[PDB]
């Protein structure tokens, strides 16, 4: 059985240091080259760089500046060490172990790491439910936009189909902008902000997202596409 598992500190502050070991079991770091790979909320997967049997280290270049990979074959371990972390580098860290060189077999179990200088972070940040939706027509449907911090009612619902610019929804969380059909509701006041769409029509397939405008950065949710069966 291969076995990888990460250690790792959970909570880093900014501007500090990251040190990960990977203890590894089931196979020899002599012979198989094992990778870092990162994947922040909501992101794609992030590959940070590898050492191989031989101890070649390749790294991304991305990061190159900060990062150091080293091992220690008899305790059967390879370390991660990344330099002046800040905000943007909050994810799941996972070692992985290749065949040799070339395919990349069998991850660890991962360890999560975020940074916060304490203060919980600053921008507000605007979560949405869900990502995507399919749908059928006349359906009714829900997409919800969270805040981190009570933002009244400066909350703006945008619609942008395909190749389109974006257009005011909804304004000031549950009020209909010029000309838009009865049927796209908004409810909410604070935190939580519900975008409602009754009767679903074909014209409705494009991508929805939020906005707060309480206070700056003006930040946007990560959006909400529609599809239709």
């Amino acid at each position: 059985e291969v076995k990888l598992l990460e250690s790792g500190p959970g909570l880093v502050a900014p501007s500090e240091s990251l040190s990960i070991t990977c203890t590894i079991s089931g196979f020899s770091l002599t012979d198989d080259g094992v990778s870092w790979i990162r994947q922040p909320p909501g992101k794609g997967l992030e590959w940070l760089g590898v050492i191989w049997g031989g101890g070649s280290t390749y790294f991304n270049s991305l990061f190159k500046s900060r990062l150091s990979i080293t091992r220690d074959n008899s305790k059967s371990q390879v370390f991660l060490e990344m330099d002046s972390l800040q905000t943007d580098d909050t994810a799941m860290y996972y070692c992985a172990k290749h065949d040799g060189h070339e395919t990349m077999d069998y991850w660890g179990q991962g360890t999560s790491v975020t940074v916060s200088s304490g203060g919980g972070g600053s921008e507000i940040v605007m979560t949405q439910s869900p990502k995507f939706m399919s749908t059928s027509i006349g359906d009714r449907v829900n997409i919800t936009c969270k805040a981190t911090q009570n933002v009244r009612t400066a909350v703006t619902w945008y619609q942008q189909k395909p190749g389109q610019s974006p257009q005011a929804l909804i304004f000031l969380a549950s009020n209909r902008h010029t000309g838009v059909p009865a049927r796209f509701t908004g409810s909410g006041s604070g935190t939580d902000f519900t975008l409602t769409i009754n009767n679903v029509k074909s014209e409705d397939l494009a991508d929805y997202f939020c906005l707060q405008h309480w206070n700056y950065p003006l930040t946007f949710g990560s959006g909400t596409k529609l599809e239709i069966k």
